[PDB]
């Protein structure tokens, strides 16, 4: 028949299995008779008959799933056999199984990606557990951690195998948690018949995607720089902030199409750090402000910018210094121009602002100028004192205008003034009264005297003409005598002069300028005083000759002794001074010092007697000289005759 036979696997080493013998009705020691025997190639190591007894024992343990793997039958069938007669007798030993294995799963840790942007509802498979056991101790059920995001859906589909899924229930944000961390387990169905479990650690990646844009912290930035400023400078570190993962959160700025060219001239944007710095020069006087439209983007897909504006407020710095412009000016200023006359006109100009443009004026020289002002920044120079051309030939006179900044700028220009000449001079002799001799009997039309003049004015008002003023002189007119060289101003001698008739005169003699409103003149006045010359020989005028050129007679008393006056010889001249002196000789006449005669009287006495003489025939006859002291010294002469009556 069909001997059979159930026993579990893992069964100890000697376990009772079936008493062959007793099922099939033979008794025990009549086994040994008959041959009792298992076949040969039935025999399985697991399985040993007592050939004595009857009697299966597990002879090596049993391990269902080395055996049958699964499969939903595992009997093992082995063969015996009896002789005479002969019969032989199948049996089948079913093996059972029991829960000595848990599920498990391939992958102990797991991980499943699911973008941020995944809809709650979608369900998303999962690894499948195996239980090698059969039947009601294999795979029963998945459990998952309690959670908000995920929930298990298990699903059977006949065929006894069952797979599970993973349910989304909320939204994913990766920007508040990436990397979900879960508990998966998969438990059997044993219910020592208890439940085995196995297990797989779970990981969400969350994927991200463009869902953030880039955010300014604020719309509208505002920084203060000054002008002229040095490239490089920093305007401000922009910051668009963009937490979404790798290139999705990148962010890069740039211009917007919005912006004036000149500001996207005069400012530099590293795109890829944010620092918006000066690349030109931030000139004040050009634009006080500035506007920078700037926009940030994400290099991630569907990217969408996002913008913001800066706004640099230039601060002013004194940079300007002031310019100074003469509207009209003149060399030409008179002397006599009274205090308050116009000399020149200017403007001031510093095209900075603030108190960096305000300039201050100031004129260099300490002179005869003031600066007057009506309306500030239009300027006049003018005459502070009256002005003296004879003092001051030109001036040179320099404007300083410097503006209120720190540090202060200052420019200097400078207008040369002219002072023009007036004929407020007279002119002026070399001297008062001058003193001219010239000599008696003098050369006619002679050069006799120079006279000078000087007048302090420029060119024609100080250029000179000398006259002789018109006056009287013997008589007639004084241009007989003297003459003057109308440039030189000489004085010429026109005719001989005779001191004996005229010695001295005087002429106010004048010198005019060429003044063209109002001529100058001076006067002066020259005395010619004429020196003497002996010209006039003396002559005698006692004692009185005779008729018809003939002798005085002069009666001595030859009884007479020495030291007897005769008479006093006088004479004249009508010079002047030792031109004039009288002295008086005599040269023949006399014998051996018969008489004498004065130096300066002219006197005749006896120097002695009238020795060995008594009446001679032949009287005494002296010649007396007359002499003057001058150069050249002129005489006369005369005769004597001394007769002797007693
Ligand atoms: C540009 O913008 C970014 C983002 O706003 C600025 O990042 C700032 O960075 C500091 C330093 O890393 C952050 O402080 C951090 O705090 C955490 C505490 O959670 C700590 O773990 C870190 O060690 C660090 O101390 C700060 O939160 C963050 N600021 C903001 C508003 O998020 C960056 O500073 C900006 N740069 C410029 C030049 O503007
Ligand atoms: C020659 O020059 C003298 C010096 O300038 C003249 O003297 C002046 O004469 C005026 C005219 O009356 C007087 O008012 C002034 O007081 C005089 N000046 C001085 C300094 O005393 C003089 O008049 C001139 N001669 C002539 C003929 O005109
Ligand atoms: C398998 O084992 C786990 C404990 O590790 C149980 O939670 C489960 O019910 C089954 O007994
Ligand atoms: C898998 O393993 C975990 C421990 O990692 C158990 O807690 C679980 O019951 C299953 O046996
Ligand atoms: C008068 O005459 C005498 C001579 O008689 C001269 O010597 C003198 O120089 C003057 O002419
Ligand atoms: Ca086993
Ligand atoms: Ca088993
Ligand atoms: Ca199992
Ligand atoms: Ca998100
Ligand atoms: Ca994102
Ligand atoms: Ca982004
Ligand atoms: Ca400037
Ligand atoms: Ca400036
Ligand atoms: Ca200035
Ligand atoms: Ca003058
Ligand atoms: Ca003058
Ligand atoms: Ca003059
Ligand atoms: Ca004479
Ligand atoms: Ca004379
Ligand atoms: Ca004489
Ligand atoms: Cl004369
Ligand atoms: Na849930």
């Amino acid at each position: 028949s069909q001997l059979h036979y159930t026993v579990q696997e893992e069964q100890e080493h000697g376990t009772f299995v079936g008493n062959i013998a007793e099922d099939l009705g033979l008794d025990i020691t009549k086994l040994s008779a008959r041959g009792f025997q298992t076949v040969p190639n039935s025999r399985t190591p697991y399985l040993d008959l007592n050939l004595e007894t009857g009697v299966l024992y597990v002879n090596e343990k049993i391990d269902r799933e080395q055996i049958c793997k699964q499969s939903p039958s595992c009997v093992l069938h082995l063969e015996v056999f009896l002789e005479n007669p002969l019969e032989l007798f199948q049996v089948e030993i079913e093996v059972l199984d029991i829960n000595d294995n848990p599920p498990s799963f391939p992958e102990p840790d797991l991980t499943v990606e699911i973008s941020e942007s995944a809809t709650p509802g979608t369900r998303f498979p999962l690894e499948s557990a195996f239980d090698p056991d059969v039947g009601t101790n294999s795979l029963r059920d998945y459990e998952i951690t309690p959670n908000s995001y995920f929930s298990l859906d298990v699903q059977t589909q006949g065929d006894g195998n069952r797979f599970a899924e993973l349910v989304l229930e909320k939204p994913l944000d990766r920007e508040q948690q990436a990397v979900h961390r879960y508990v998966l387990t998969a438990v059997d169905g044993g219910g020592p018949q208890q439940q085995r479990t196995g297990t797989a650690l779970l990981t969400i990646r969350v994927l991200d995607s463009n869902d953030n844009v880039p955010a300014f912290d604020q719309p509208v930035y505002t920084v203060s720089l000054p002008e002229n400023s040095p490239p490089g400078t920093l305007v401000i570190q922009l910051n668009a902030t963009d937490p979404d993962e790798g290139q999705n959160g990148e962010v890069v700025y740039s211009f917007s199409s919005h912006i004036s060219p000149r500001a996207r001239e005069l400012f530099g944007l590293s795109p890829r750090t944010g620092r918006l710095e000066v690349s030109g020069e931030l000139d004040y006087e050009e634009s006080p402000v500035y506007q920078v439209y700037v926009q940030a983007k994400d290099l991630g897909p569907n990217a969408v910018p996002a913008h913001c504006k800066v706004l640099v407020r230039v601060l002013d710095a004194n940079d300007n210094a002031p310019e100074i412009s003469f509207s009209t000016v003149k060399e030409a200023v008179s002397e006599g121009a009274a205090p308050g006359t116009v000399v020149a006109l200017f403007s001031v100009t510093d095209r900075d602002s603030e108190e960096n443009g305000q300039v201050q004026c100031e004129l260099l020289g300490d002179v005869p100028f003031r600066l007057k002002s009506s309306f500030k920044n239009y300027y006049t120079i003018v005459t502070e004192a009256p002005l003296d051309r004879e003092a001051g030939d030109s001036y040179t006179l320099t404007v300083v205008a410097r503006d209120r900044g720190e540090p202060a700028l200052s420019t200097s220009k400078s207008i040369q003034v002219q002072v023009s000449d007036v004929n407020d001079n007279a002119p002026r002799f070399s001297q008062p009264v001058y003193d001219v001799y010239v000599t008696e009997n003098n050369v006619p039309g002679a050069y006799i005297y120079a006279v000078s003049a000087t007048d302090r004015d420029e060119g024609a008002n100080a250029q000179l003409a000398y006259s002789i003023l018109e006056c009287q002189i013997q008589g007639m007119s004084v241009f007989t005598y003297v003459s003057i060289n109308s440039e030189n101003g000489y004085l010429y001698a026109l005719r001989s002069f005779d001191y004996e008739q005229l010695k001295d005169f005087s002429f106010q003699v004048e010198a005019r300028d060429a003044g063209s409103p109002q001529a100058l003149a001076g006067n002066a006045t020259v005395n010619i005083l004429i020196v003497d010359q002996n010209d006039n020989a003396p002559a005698i005028v006692a004692p009185l000759p005779g008729r018809n050129g003939t002798p005085a007679r002069e009666v001595l008393p030859r009884s007479a002794e020495p030291g007897y006056l005769l008479t006093r010889v006088a004479a004249v001249d009508a010079d002047d001074g030792e031109n004039a002196r009288l002295t008086y000789s005599i040269v023949r006449g006399n014998e051996m010092n018969l008489f004498r005669m004065d130096w300066r009287t002219g006197e005749l006495r006896t120097a002695r007697r009238v020795p060995a003489k008594r009446d001679p025939q032949r009287p005494y006859e002296l010649v007396i000289e007359v002499r003057d002291h001058g150069q050249p010294p002129l005489s006369s002469t005369a005769t004597l005759v001394v007769q002797l009556v007693d």
